[PDB]
């Protein structure tokens, strides 16, 4: 089986391609929400739970690991601090974040950042970062815009 | 079996006004503009009153916001507005409005009902005001009217203790 | 489901005549306009009838106040009013008027439900009728109609003593 | 028969809060002040705010009135204040004054419980605000705060109507 | 009719202790100072603890706050301190703070019963504490104790999961 | 999910950053309790469950263990004995002491140490242990402190 939401949540999921990464070098990408759910309105739905995993190309030879955290100074320090880690050297290459943001809205998310590590060279859109975040579902999402604009 | 009916003229401002729903406020401010170009636009930023701008009141969930703009008697030109959020192309934002002011109506007027509630004033700073003009206008030659229901702040009716 | 309606066209002078609350009156007069150049905007004091001036009256109550205006009929043009409070700038007073009486529309008119329900007959005083015209108007070619109901006089049924 | 007692401290801004009455509300605002000479008075007039400055708003009746003046933390002297009719002796208003707020006490603020009450508000710009000073002062040093009890406002419930 | 009536002294730390509302939890933290001039005011920027400094946290609201400083026993003169908003000048915040903490009167607190109810945890990071003296004052002469009730959150009691 | 308290405990989480570590070299640190619990009165509150995990730094390279115990004469004898140890070479680098302290005080756990083994040079800050720790709940924490003092 799999997980289900709680009553009254909605689960939204998108991604962000990388850019090149360096020997011993942590890239910090903001995060972005989807069009749909960024207007001052839906910036104030409460969050659950948060998924993190990533796809990378079967050729990428070295150790990929990333997490999310809050902005750090030093990019590095995010991992000694972070709740989970995902690691592409062991069974699951995937983070979930249980209780880390629960109660957080979608518009204290652009305060987090994510941070990618690579022991070797690293291409452009060599990784590819899946996030899926629970949320309050939209209040009104079953009507049409009216007509009379 | 059909009904005969007599249609009644209306005079200016004789109409029904809307009222707040329960536990609300409405809280009126208006807006000066400047000098616009040809088919043009311009943006303006929204700004609270004073006496809403402290952090205990900044927490106030809003209802529904009402946008009407007055102009001189002698302006020559289409007049549209709306309001939405920030943009790179200020004259992108009437694509996705989902009410426009438009001077050339019986009625110059736009009513949100839905698109902004449930955020709260302090999220107001974030939206922007756009404003285009078919001709040459001067400044101050249209004023915005911005009309916010928000709940209604919790202690008004009390006095500052005196022990301070 | 449907049903049909029979629309009955109407002509001037039919139609309903709002009726004062209880408790009140509505008293009216007219003013009388002067020249106005063309794009430019008049400004004029209302001043009360003889018969509202007296101290005992000027403390009467505001309920709504009724503005229409009637043109010559060889005016062509475009003609608005308003009753705003005085401003620095005379076309100003437009921009912030919650009623507008236009020449160009069917009816020439101006309704204030709210905008002086409280204020006193001597607050009128400090109101002004602003006149705007898109072009040149000779002097008496725009009268000015004014309608204010207010609370009803208590001792005007006497004669003057004379004893 | 005797009862023991136990007087329990209070610490600074701990006491109960005074409630309007039915029917009124309370605003608020605050007023600066300019250089004081040495043994010297000022005389300080009043001024109404924007949103009660129309004249359906200055027909509503007065309750009660809370003077309170905060000052710097690092000036000298003793300053006293009341609110009185104008006169032609600035001085000479604290001789006649029901309630005086003197800085040496232990609440500074004044009361007038039924000194302006039934006037309106069209009628607190005839009163003015005296101000005195021991030992001279510089401007801004002090601010008064004014607290005035009024009948609600009629229509602050409604939105506009739309057709102007 | 007159009641004869005994007043008992209360030597300190005798006194009621103030109880949370329903719902509610009270955290307690403390800022030391630095050198103060004399006749001069110092401001200081209020700093969250490090277990309320995630984004969780910050939006849990805001019952009463409570101020309390405690001075070095050789340390004489007059103290105070408000918490108020970010201000142009840094001794104008208290002409309009509700209240002032002095360490001239027996009680040196100050107790904000409503100035912030309603706000989050967040925005106590717009806020700011101000402390004068009267006299010079060296570093690490003034800890301020701030206690502040909240709401009582609610994914806190767990172990970090580790799967 | 994840793991909760049992009725009148409560969870109490710090950390302590590393020194320099030699090769193949254990180094000894004492614990310390947060400043809001170090009074003679919450010293005697029991102990529940305590768990242990470490964040490195993602460009550290070896292997680190660690583990909680008592006072050891020899530091690299505490392995031998410990119940639990965090291994930084499998899929999960923690290590959960469910009944090994439940009972003590947290007044005890100033008598217990962590050890850090590492088989590579580590400079100072690498490695960050977390404690989580559970425990009574004070008697007193939703009064203010009484003002006339």
């Amino acid at each position: 089986k799999a997980i289900k939401a709680i009553a009254g949540y909605s689960i939204s999921k998108w991604e962000a391609s990388s850019d090149a990464i360096t020997a011993k070098a942590t890239n910090a990408m903001s995060i972005t929400l989807p069009h749909e759910l960024s207007s001052e309105k839906n910036k104030e739905l409460k969050v659950g739970r948060v998924l993190l995993w990533l796809g990378l190309l079967p050729s990428v030879a070295g150790r990929i690991k990333a997490c999310v955290a809050e902005k750090q100074a030093q990019a590095e320090a995010a991992f000694q601090v972070a709740l989970a880690v995902a690691d592409s050297s062991k069974e699951v290459v995937a983070a979930m974040y249980t209780d880390a943001f629960r109660g957080a809205t979608l518009g204290d998310l652009l305060n987090l950042q994510i941070y990618l590590y690579a022991s070797e060279a690293v291409p452009a859109k060599a990784v590819v970062v899946h996030l899926e975040v629970e949320h309050v579902r939209p209040t009104f999402d079953d009507f049409f815009t009216p007509v009379y604009k």
